[PDB]
């Protein structure tokens, strides 16, 4: 637990969209750190799959109409 989940978002280029997503994720009960790989069109959340659960993270992004796709790596490396 407390690991990295990778995400990609179909509109990373939309500047403030990532900043919105950051904040949104930041609050969530299990997120220790937000996404940032706008640079190349990825997102990297430090998440804690006990409370939150990875699909709920993905849902959270999709709420603002963003086509999120999610790559959970492993529960800790």
């Amino acid at each position: 637990n407390s690991s990295k989940c990778y995400i990609q978002v179909t509109g990373m280029t939309c500047a403030s969209c990532v900043a919105n997503i950051e904040r949104n994720l930041r609050r969530e009960e299990g997120i220790y750190s937000i996404l940032v790989a706008l640079m190349a069109g990825k997102a990297e959340v430090r998440y804690n799959p006990a409370v939150i659960q990875p699909p709920m993270i993905a849902e959270f992004i999709r709420e603002l109409g963003f086509g999120a796709t999610v790559i959970e790596n492993i529960e800790g490396r």
